[PDB]
């Protein structure tokens, strides 16, 4: 409402930890000890034929 | 997975330890002191007539 909860120090802060924990999930995935989605992904091919 | 695999050491290792089985195929056939693949073989004729 623009005007009542003044509590916006610790919104910002909810959606701070909530970045960090996205940054996270960005690594922690490391099938094989090279993580996935983030870092650099050296967009690979699975060789199939 | 071009990527996945870590382990390509010990897979260059294992190619290796096959290539020299392989060529250890090629030795060790002695028919006579004359191993037949490697080695010497003056590619001879066998006389039959």
């Amino acid at each position: 409402g623009s005007n009542s909860d003044a509590d916006r120090a610790a919104l910002q802060k909810e959606v701070a930890a909530q970045q960090a924990e996205l940054t996270r999930i960005s690594d922690t995935t490391t099938f094989g000890g090279r993580k996935l989605l983030d870092g650099s992904f050296g967009t690979t091919s699975f060789q199939v034929g």
